[PDB]
């Protein structure tokens, strides 16, 4: 049979989504397909496990679906592992972004604006947890070699951040048999509409790492398609307005990257740029719009609070659903439990190319292998993939990403990766030390020793303290 | 005939070095040697003659000595070339010190401690000019492509700073056979002092980039000596007093570097530390003891006076010599015209390892051409090399360099290097604005077109102005 377990499945809408697909895809939505859902938490698991088998039974598809509390029984015999869990510490906490949002006040407190995990080139909330991303890293470590062991022939596809560093590090310290996934490419369909181009006709490639990937050709008609992105610079820019806080593919600090690197942004990766553009609040919404994009200190609480109810409405509904059997999920929420539209996203293709040959183009971050020929072999980028039975096949990286891009960009990325990953497997605190004095907002050491000690003391951070102890 | 041609022969001790050597090492102490002193300075090449001529007599060598104001007649020809010349605005200024520190001031009213051009790995003072270092860039590469035209076969032998970003520049730009030179590697004889260790029974190695070198080979009676350093860091550190500002090699500073990267610093590397030793005068003394260094406020602007009155009197010295031929300078000033004991600089032996095939051990800036396996072929290194009739042979660096040193001190340190070169070839005001957005002590985005345009707007800038405009 064919075993897919999602580890976090309490990750409810994700978890819904991946169901869907695989329910609405011909190859996979048989009686041989076993969804696997794994969760630490018993109510949210439970919730998802009741909204995966309505929505399969009112979908008419025969996937089995399994929920268990042991992470080992949904690794035993696996054939792809999905790792969207997101580690707390179940004495203090209910969910993971608390330990983010707490963190990060601290960090403010001591001069940190956006805590200290917000930093040049990944200012993406939530990326990485007192930079070297102690639990989470832990927790896809303890899966790869689980992995290896029970399952070595599963693809462990890794959903939860850091997607860069964690894939580096279980590459490189174990060998598993890891692929990052992230779908910021989406971000260029927005160019394409904005600029009146059927994507069909563009000719186009992305290529860098995660949250760090640019749009390194963009052609229409057999031309440069970038003067069309130069007239609409001149012409449209300075009408442009945010939908919602997420909006930032056609902003001002969007074009502003592009004007300097040559290559446009693509996707998170506009949140992710230097310090010109996230002093403060002001100069967010200078360059982002009026929601100051959605790493600030207005936006993100707003959102996780959302995220929270949104938490509970779910298991809400679950409970709801086992009243009342008799309601339709896809008539009352159809936005939730969509028919007859697959969601887009990657990690089911992905599934569907390998286990049955759907060749497919994907974006995912795997070893460069002299696709970027001026970078190690063995750094994780996110590249342009086909994928089918034989594996992952990256394309050729035509143009090649600029001289900018390499030495202002993807280089300086590129090491904070290494240093985070070192600061991991050193245990060493000097090593945070280190990439705080290379921090902008650093005035003195004593203070990098002072917002360091607090955030180790934070009660939830008691496994975090004795590992750098 | 053997034409050494010195540009900058007013840099008079430097020049009187030169000469001394070439007077007292018997394969170029001929008849058919001739030395071409080239300078823009009427009276200060006037009085590094008349010494040069003095001394030789002196030391009853036969060399020929040449003063020209002529770039191209010292360059014609020529065997070897060696660029130390400093430029300046001579309707403003009268040598290159005083652009240095006149933009220093200037950074440091903006809010930039030490002047802009001091930066984490890179504190040196003077060794880069407004971050690109445009006219000693520009005076470098006029003379590489003068000499691939004058004097194709011809060594130029830089050692005016930046030395690493000129190097680079030239060989990447031109592919005019630059070598660039600094001693900073003599550093360990100090370490092998204060351990009580002959030199000669130290089996050691050194490798990195100019001013960024690491004691990576370290051994004495067939085993690690780093050992023995951690028992001086135990028992004589607490001790330790620089003798003078310049005095850093066994300071806080580096031992404190050398417990975090696993090699020592050598040389002016100790000076390019990161930020945590170099936020204020008061954190300097913390960490390189009473004088904070040379690198501040107070020792840097005492040393250039001192210069100062060294150049003069030295100029006073030729119009005495010229009054009163009578005299022998190697017996009123044996300091200054020293015989029987070469200086111990490597140009002269390098010149007598190219030209007699002297084969000699030096440690010289030349690229990587895979010695340092992770970095790239053409990044200028400052490497053990051997030299002799047959060119330049580098030795095997084992122990590798460690890999904190590789990404937390290298590699930020060659990306400078990048930055550098891109704002120079570029001539784009916005690459020298990225530079400033990496600087940890930008504020604001406003402050670094401010302090920018102060420096740009000094009288003698009109050339950069003009240049970036
Ligand atoms: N690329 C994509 O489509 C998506 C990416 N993600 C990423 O995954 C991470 C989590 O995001 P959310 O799902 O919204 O957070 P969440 O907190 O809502 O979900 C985390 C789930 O993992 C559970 N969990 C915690 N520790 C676990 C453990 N040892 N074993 C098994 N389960 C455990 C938690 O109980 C929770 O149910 C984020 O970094 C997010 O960006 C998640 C959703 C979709
Ligand atoms: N590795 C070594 O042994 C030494 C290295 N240097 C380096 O060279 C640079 C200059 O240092 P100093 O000699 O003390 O400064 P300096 O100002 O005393 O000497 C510069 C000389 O070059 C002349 N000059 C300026 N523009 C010129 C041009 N276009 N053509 C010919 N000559 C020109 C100047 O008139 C002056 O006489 C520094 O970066 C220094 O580190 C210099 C002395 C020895």
């Amino acid at each position: 049979h064919m075993k897919i377990s999602i580890i976090g499945a309490g990750s409810v809408r994700f978890a819904l989504q991946l169901v869907g697909d695989i329910a609405q895809t011909e190859e996979l939505s048989r009686e041989d397909t076993h969804i696997y859902m794994m969760d630490v938490h018993e109510r949210r698991l439970n919730a998802s496990y009741i909204l995966a088998r309505k929505y399969v039974e009112e979908l008419n598809s025969p996937v089995k679906i399994v929920k268990t509390s042991s992470l080992d029984e949904a690794i035993d015999g696996a054939d792809f592992i999905i790792n969207t869990a997101y580690p707390y510490d179940p004495r203090y906490h209910d969910s993971g972004s608390q330990r983010w949002d707490e963190v990060t006040k601290v960090g403010e407190k001591h001069g940190y604006y956006r805590g200290i995990d917000s930093q040049e080139l990944n200012m993406v909330s939530t990326y990485t947890y007192v930079l070297s991303s102690y639990p989470d890293m832990k927790l896809a470590l303890e899966i790869a070699e689980k992995m290896k062991k029970m399952a070595p022939k599963a693809y462990l596809m890794q959903t939860a951040n850091p997607v860069f560093e964690i894939t580096q590090a279980v590459r490189r310290w174990t060998g598993a048999n890891i692929v990052g996934f992230c779908h910021g490419v989406a971000g260029v369909y927005e160019v394409f509409e904005k600029l009146d181009l059927d994507p069909e006709e563009v000719d186009w490639q992305v290529a860098g790492v995660n949250h760090g990937i640019w749009l390194n050709r963009f052609r229409y008609r057999g031309e440069d398609a970038y003067p069309l992105l130069d007239e609409w610079i001149e012409k449209k820019l300075p009408e442009w307005e945010p939908k919602n806080p997420w909006d930032t593919q056609m902003s001002p600090a969007a074009m502003d990257m592009y004007k300097f690197y040559g290559m446009l942004p693509i996707g998170d990766t506009v949140r992710n740029g230097s310090w010109k553009y996230h002093y403060n609040l002001e100069t967010k919404k200078k360059w982002f719009g009026k929601f100051g994009g959605i790493d600030n200190e207005v936006e993100r609480p707003k959102f996780h609070e959302q995220l929270r109810r949104a938490r509970e409405r779910l298991i809400k509904l679950a409970e709801e659903v086992q009243q009342n059997p008799g309601m339709k999920l896809t008539e009352e929420h159809p936005e939730i439990f969509p028919k007859g539209k697959l969601s887009g996203e990657q990690h089911i293709p992905f599934i569907n190319a390998i286990a049955n040959n759907k060749r497919v183009r994907l974006f995912l971050n795997v070893e460069n292998q002299g696709t970027l020929k001026d970078f190690p072999d063995d750094v994780v980028m996110e590249l342009p993939v086909w994928v089918d039975c034989c594996g992952i096949h990256r394309e050729k990286v035509e143009p090649d990403l600029t001289h900018r891009i390499k030495i202002f960009y993807l280089w300086p990325r590129i090491l904070r990766m290494e240093w985070n990953l070192e600061a991991y497997i050193s245990r060493d605190r000097k090593v945070l030390e280190e990439i705080l004095i290379r921090d902008p907002r650093t005035k003195s050491y004593e203070q990098i020793v002072q917002v360091l000690d607090e955030i180790f003391n934070l009660p939830f951070n008691e496994e975090l303290r004795r590992y750098y102890k």
